[PDB]
């Protein structure tokens, strides 16, 4: 007799893969509400997917199954730093299922300090898109189980360091408090819309003029957990081409 609705239910044997399912739902120390399919928050939502899939991302098509507002006990009280830091801008974070259990329990996290550098192309930090399908790759998504979790996320951007390169480190000169990694394809910067205070960059992606970037596609670092603040949850059907 869980009192939770059957989407969040569904959610959580889904993480979980055992516990009552409200005993599973206790140690995920989150708020999950489902967002009403016919609301304005929704269709924002359901904009920023159609809009932002990659022309270089054509192995399967996404299509929004549910969408949960999630808020992780003690994380809006961490993020009051950066409340109303300039530049913030509501993005995507792609992640295999298997790891949806630690991400809502403990937040996204930075690599411990003795983690070596290899692979990661702006060190380590936190890293974000502004394509879905770039953070769907993220979700490791199999033919078999065509079923992924992505996470949007207001992300505290303030002063962004803009690189086309790879730098393997994980410090910021003074006063930035981002890396961009600058993409030749960027949405369409006359159709951002703000949503609670919060850019959400959901354009159909034109060229970003940018040459010589070694980046077919934006995405963007932080390097202090609290800069994150993860406003959904949605659970994606992958359709396969
Ligand atoms: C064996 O040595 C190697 O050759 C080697 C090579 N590579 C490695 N490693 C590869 C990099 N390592 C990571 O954990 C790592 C994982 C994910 C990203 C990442 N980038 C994103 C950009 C936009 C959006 C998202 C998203 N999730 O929405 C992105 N996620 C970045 C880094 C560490 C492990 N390790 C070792
Ligand atoms: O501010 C959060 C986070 O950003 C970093 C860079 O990753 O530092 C930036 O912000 C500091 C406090 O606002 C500034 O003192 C600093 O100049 C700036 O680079 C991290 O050090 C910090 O945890």
């Amino acid at each position: 007799k869980s009192k939770l609705p059957k989407p969040v239910q569904d959610l959580i044997k889904m993480i979980f893969g055992g516990d009552p399912i409200d005993v599973n739902y206790e140690k995920l120390k989150t708020d999950i509400k489902v967002v009403d399919r016919d609301s304005e928050e929704a269709e924002i939502i359901r904009k920023y997917v159609k809009n932002t899939h990659a022309t270089t991302h054509n192995a399967y098509d996404l299509e929004v199954i549910d969408i949960f507002k999630i808020e992780r006990e003690g994380e809006c009280q961490r993020y009051k730093p950066f409340k109303q830091l300039h530049n913030r801008r509501l993005l995507w974070h792609g992640s295999r299922t298997t790891n949806f259990a630690g991400i809502l329990s403990q937040g996204l996290r930075i690599a411990p300090p003795e983690a070596p550098v290899t692979g990661y192309m702006f060190g380590k930090g936190i890293y974000f898109a502004d394509m879905v399908s770039k953070s769907a790759n993220y979700c490791h998504t199999s033919q078999g189980d065509p079923i992924g979790l992505i996470l949007l996320g207001e992300v505290a951007l303030g002063n962004m360091y803009e690189l086309k390169h790879a730098s393997h480190i994980s410090k910021l000169p003074k006063g930035k408090h981002s890396v961009k990694g600058l993409g030749k394809t960027t949405p369409d910067p006359s159709a951002n819309i703000s949503l609670d205070g919060v850019d959400v960059p959901l354009g159909t992606g034109i060229s970003s003029g940018v040459n010589d970037t070694s980046l077919l596609y934006n995405e963007y670092i932080v390097y202090d957990i609290a800069q994150v603040n993860l406003k959904y949850l949605l659970k994606l059907k992958f359709n396969f081409k």
